[PDB]
């Protein structure tokens, strides 16, 4: 799918497994699914960006 | 798998789709794969926590 931009402070980078991973540089936190800014959206009911849905 | 703790500021919460999602409360950022603290680990070469690997 088309990708939405990453939230502030995040970068998509290569992992040796061959999959991209997403690092928040300042906190040194990693996730394997593209993170996104929810803003004032409803955590329970919102539709995630298509580029952020796993498997 | 056994879960490793979430990094600071994150919470696992329910999404209407029936899947848990992970919210960083202060930044309002969401990811669909459990995030983890990498610390001084190698971004490229580290083994992620088993609870953090998608699909």
């Amino acid at each position: 799918p088309p990708t939405e931009p990453l939230p502030d402070g995040w970068i998509m980078t290569f992992h040796n497994s061959g999959v991209p991973v997403y690092l928040h540089r300042e906190s040194r936190v990693v996730t394997w699914s593209r993170p996104y800014f929810l803003g004032t959206g409803s955590i329970r009911k919102h539709d995630p960006p298509l580029s952020s849905i796993p498997c």
